[PDB]
């Protein structure tokens, strides 16, 4: 609806420091390490469009890929009742909930479908707090989750300046990246050109329980264009989905 009181953002933040506890930022799957991918069968994808007047309604989507072939082989769309507005650095207050019960849908109707790793649309560890909506969602479920932003979070230091403009210049070939440091001179992200006809890079950081360098490798080999085909696919049919039902 509209801003919410300091109350509860002191709430959102405390619980975000909680969860935090649980991130894993290194990989604890064997197509993690495979040079190929070996193993990988299943990638997710989540988005949540709104509606331009409507504060309250939007539509949530999950769907699930084939690797490497890219094929959607299941889809859930669902609208849902909006409960919190949204505030930089509490994205995961106002969709994380819809994405779980997606998931828990998913393991009810269809478990044999359930993806090893999930693309989600907004940053992991690269964020106010170390806890981003891609953290959140993966600790909340368990599964290894990849954050990847088309903007980037202006935290630790990070800025979208003249010298950050410099380096996406010198991105030149999709697949190539940078690394994005923090001021404490830890690396939050890597900034990735994902397409070689596409100069805008992606923002990736780890959500849970992948390497960044593997999060990075992994969002490169889904992109068909310059969203990873997971988040693209996701955000295709929740769209639909809200213009069939206006
Ligand atoms: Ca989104
Ligand atoms: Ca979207």
């Amino acid at each position: 609806a509209e801003r919410p009181p300091e109350e509860t953002l002191s709430l959102w933040k405390g619980e975000q420091a909680r969860l935090k506890a649980r991130v894993v930022d290194r990989d604890t799957e064997a197509w993690q390490r495979d040079p190929s991918f070996s193993g990988l069968q299943k990638v997710g994808g989540v988005d949540v469009s709104f509606v331009k007047g409507d504060s309250v309604r939007a539509c949530a989507s999950l769907v699930v890929l084939s690797y490497p072939e890219l094929k959607v082989v299941y889809e859930d769309s669902r609208m849902v009742g909006l409960k919190a507005p949204y505030v930089s650095g509490f994205l995961a207050f106002r969709e994380v909930p819809f994405l779980v019960e997606l998931v828990q849908r998913l393991q009810e109707k269809e478990p044999d479908l359930m993806p090893q790793v999930v693309l989600v649309d907004g940053n992991g560890v690269l964020h106010q707090r170390g806890f981003g909506v891609a953290c959140h969602l993966g600790v909340l479920t368990e599964l290894p989750c990849i954050g990847v932003a088309k903007k980037l979070l202006q935290v630790d230091g990070l800025e979208n300046n003249a010298l950050h403009k410099e380096k996406i210049v010198l991105l030149q070939a999709g697949g190539d990246t940078f690394p994005l440091i923090g001021s404490s001179g830890t690396v939050l992200g890597m900034a990735l050109r994902s397409h070689d006809h596409s100069t805008k890079p992606l923002y990736v950081s780890v959500g849970h329980r992948i390497s960044l360098e593997v999060a990075v490798r992994l969002t490169h080999h889904c992109c068909r264009f310059r969203i990873p085909e997971p988040i693209r696919q996701a955000d295709i049919r929740s769209r639909e989905y809200i213009r069939r039902t206006a």
